[PDB]
């Protein structure tokens, strides 16, 4: 939302930056060190990811548009998209969110045309 992009442009360095946000008004992540902090902030601020537990599957699903519990293929094939990425073996914070989100890229760009992943 538009409180949550505000926010997160003024706590990452960098990201209070015109043309950066367009792209994220616009749904559009660029592969940055500064927009790696912007994705993994947003997903802080809604929690649909944290550091530890990573990707939160069933908030996702719900941030997708739906009401109900995540469909069992959408949990598993994210669980094993993640685990594939070996996300606990990504040094930097932001890089390792930014990475996580990718997961999901498809599912965002279909829906825009708890279920830890990580216990
Ligand atoms: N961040
Ligand atoms: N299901
Ligand atoms: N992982």
């Amino acid at each position: 939302n538009e409180s949550v992009i505000e926010s997160c442009s003024n706590a990452v360095q960098g990201a209070a930056n015109d043309e950066l946000k367009v792209h994220y008004r616009a749904n559009e992540f660029p592969d940055d060190p500064v927009t790696h902090c912007f994705v993994r902030c947003i997903g802080l601020e809604l929690n649909l990811y944290d550091d530890k537990y990573g990707v939160d599957l069933q908030a996702n699903w719900e941030n997708l548009g739906n009401s109900d519990d995540a469909d069992e293929e959408f949990v598993a094939k994210h669980r094993a998209c993640l685990e594939a990425k070996n996300l606990e073996t990504i040094e930097d914070l932001c890089e390792r969110a930014y990475s996580a989100f990718q997961c999901l890229r498809e599912d965002y760009e279909m829906y825009q045309n708890e279920l830890w992943s990580h216990p």
